[PDB]
């Protein structure tokens, strides 16, 4: 499931669907990565950032 | 074994790593690499700081009121 945008009368929902059946762990360090980047956007503004992609997974860049 | 999110600094520079869950199969790693790119897409029109950030049922869910 890519990702969806709900639209409610109270405001927006940005939904993000994990892989079916991954494991435990697997589940926990896909959370933890995108909890890096949500915490990432209110230290920094993400819109002045680069994004490459790495050998290990993915880079933000900022200056 | 795994690294979690860290950051890297030096002169002129400072990055956040991000290593990608392990044991995933290529599509799984594809589907991950764009989860990641959502959500730096949402931070460009929303200001993330003011969302709130949830685990739901197989996923995760960010709000904006």
């Amino acid at each position: 499931k890519q990702p969806e945008l709900e639209s409610d009368e109270h405001g927006k929902t940005l939904r993000l669907t994990l892989p079916e059946g991954l494991s435990g762990e697997q589940k926990s360090q896909w959370m933890l990565t995108i909890k890096a980047v949500v915490q990432s956007a209110k230290h920094w503004n993400l819109a002045e950032c680069t994004f490459e992609a790495s050998g290990e997974g993915v880079i933000i860049k900022k200056r």
